[PDB]
């Protein structure tokens, strides 16, 4: 217990013991924090709580040092100092921000705008404070037991009576009992495990809930900037195919960590991989917090570098399905490709970090903390998608408070910004640039003419609170017949229930936004399904309609977000 304060760095014995993540508190914090809050018990080598036989006095303003021990008013000796006085609490080596940090749910916007907004320390807090918090929280749901198997992808659920039941959906995943970790869609419930087991009724299903280890690297480094490159040696014969970035490869090499905001399809992968090939002897650590997200590194890369110098890292404890094609677990390879939660204790030249808008600061600060490296770089887009916060329910997440990375990037901007959409009809490009980009994206391809746009409020029913619009689906069934050639579609919608009524429907692919991000099809069709703030996100509604290649079908419930797409309008 001989630590050093969260807020002001003096060295102390005490620690909040209130605060669930029990923060060391020097003389004049602990102070401000106790008189501020209703945390009022103070730890030590032993607690701040009443000597006195029987005695329930634990809070610090009603206790006093009586020699050698700690005693409350009904108890201390004549000769007894309180331990609460002159702006200091008692203790060996004798914020306002802290104290709704260290006090909050984490169920407002609020808390995470001020988790970002804090000094550097403070958002270490605020980040282990905030994973703990989820953490509990998943104990609060009740047990799901196998009632009846019907076949191989379908089962009928009993649910604990008294705790709440978890939302069915891909975002929740559960542990199975060992037999591995299993995820549901809907009486008749899909089930789908991690692991191929046959399904015994019995066996129950609990939500992984972690131990929160505590965060001592940065989120972000402090910033270095350089007159020339450093550590890096690159290439004067540089592929023509990555001639656009050698400008911000340079960046890359003059700067600690970089920040690179890239619309859709305006080639982060591509910069990523080509960064390699411009400082071709760099050890290079490509990151992200998804498998997806490092797997389609993997792809990039497989493509560009020697197959024989990269390496995907698969956690010992293999959840889903992982890029095959690389030496498996190979850490000493030149190129290593890594989730954030399996990336080893080791050092780069260059750590790549993708799809930062899905990153948290708790994510931000794990990489500071695994890898030691000469330059960091960080791409991504706060136009796009962030990680989901399992507690936020009253208000909205802006993009300048996802992360330390996207805080910067909507503030100072980005270092670096990929200014050419070369995957989107200009239709889209044209509605996104104008929508999130400040109109500054520009399209490299033509308008397709396969642009539609549809205002169809239909009828919205709920499978819970996951919504589901059948008269959309229903229109899509009609355009299909219609427009045979969006047969190849893949049908995306906010809700994973209005995905699985269209995919019996429709018999398209199905993908929500969330998990469609990072992904291009040549066709998209997608329903709004409901007029929510969900639905309504600019971030989300971004990504729907840039996942397209050729041509979108917007079925629309906004009459905001329909006016301003700049699609060829339909009706029926
Ligand atoms: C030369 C400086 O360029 C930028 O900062 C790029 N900036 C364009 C408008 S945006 O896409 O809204 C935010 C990014
Ligand atoms: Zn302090
Ligand atoms: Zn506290
Ligand atoms: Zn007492």
């Amino acid at each position: 217990a001989v630590g050093a304060c969260v807020l002001c760095n003096s060295q102390t014995s005490l620690r909040c013991g209130a605060c669930i993540r029990r923060p060391f508190l020097c003389c004049k914090c602990c102070y401000d924090h106790v008189i501020s809050t209703s945390h009022k018990l103070v730890l030590s080598v032993n607690p701040y709580v009443c000597n006195a036989p029987g005695c329930d006095v634990t809070d610090v303003t009603q206790l006093y040092l009586g020699g050698m021990s700690y005693y409350c008013k009904s108890h201390k000796p004549p000769i007894s100092f309180p331990l609460c006085a002159n702006g200091q609490v008692f203790g060996l080596y004798k914020v306002t921000d802290f104290n709704a940090i260290a006090t909050c749910d984490w169920t407002n916007a609020g808390d995470y705008i001020l988790a970002n907004t804090c000094t550097e320390r403070l958002k270490l807090f605020a980040a282990e404070t905030l994973k703990a918090t989820e953490e509990t929280f998943k104990l609060s749901y009740g047990i799901a037991t196998v009632r009846e198997v019907l076949s191989d992808r379908e089962l009928h659920l009993s649910w604990e009576v008294g705790k709440p039941r978890p939302p069915l959906n891909r975002n929740y995943v559960f542990t199975g009992y060992q037999i591995g970790e299993y995820t549901f869609e809907k009486d008749a419930v899909v089930y789908r495990g991690t692991t191929t087991y046959k399904l015994n009724v019995g066996d129950y299903f609990v939500l992984t809930s972690h131990t929160v280890m505590p965060l001592s690297a940065p989120t972000l480094v402090p910033q270095e900037h350089y007159v020339r490159i450093t550590g890096l040696y690159p290439t004067l014969n540089i592929s023509d195919e990555f001639s656009s970035n050698v400008a911000n490869y340079q960046k890359v090499g003059m700067q600690k960590y970089s920040t690179l905001q890239g619309p859709p399809g305006t080639g982060k992968s591509h910069f990523a991989i080509g960064l390699a090939l411009y400082y071709p002897s760099a050890r290079i650590v490509y990151t992200a917090c998804s498998h997806a997200a490092v797997d389609a590194l993997c792809e990039k890369a497989l493509k560009y570098l020697p197959i024989d110098k990269c390496s995907r890292i698969i956690p010992a404890r293999a959840r889903v399905e992982c890029f095959d094609k690389f030496k498996v677990n190979s850490t000493l390879e030149q190129y290593v490709f890594c989730t954030v939660n399996a990336l080893p204790e080791t050092t780069a030249d260059i750590v790549v970090f993708d799809e930062i808008s899905m990153a948290t600061n708790y994510d931000l600060s794990v990489v500071n903390a695994r890898l030691r490296a000469k330059h960091y770089v960080y791409i991504g887009d706060p136009a796009q998608l962030p990680a989901p916060r399992t507690l936020l329910t009253k208000g909205t997440l802006e993009p300048e408070y996802f992360n330390s990375v996207c805080r910067l990037m909507k503030t100072i901007g980005p270092d670096m910004f990929l200014g050419t959409c070369r995957r989107c009809p200009a239709e889209i490009v044209d509605t996104v640039s104008a929508l999130v980009y400040d109109n500054k994206l520009k399209a490299h391809k033509d308008k397709s003419a396969q642009c539609f746009k549809m205002f169809y409020k239909g009828v919205i029913t709920h499978d819970v609170s996951s919504a589901i619009n059948r008269p959309q689906i229903g229109v899509v069934r009609e355009f299909l017949t219609r427009n045979p050639a969006w047969r190849k579609a893949v049908f995306i919608s906010p809700y994973n229930s209005q995905n699985a009524v269209a995919s019996k429907i429709l018999g398209l692919p199905t993908q929500t936004v969330d998990s469609s991000q990072g992904s291009e099809y040549d066709y998209v069709i997608f329903t709004q399904t409901t007029e929510t703030a969900h639905s309504c996100n600019v971030n989300r509604f971004n990504v729907a309609i840039t996942r397209a290649k050729v041509g979108i079908l917007c079925i629309m419930s906004d009459r905001d977000l329909y006016d301003k797409l700049q699609f060829t309008s339909l009706e029926i």
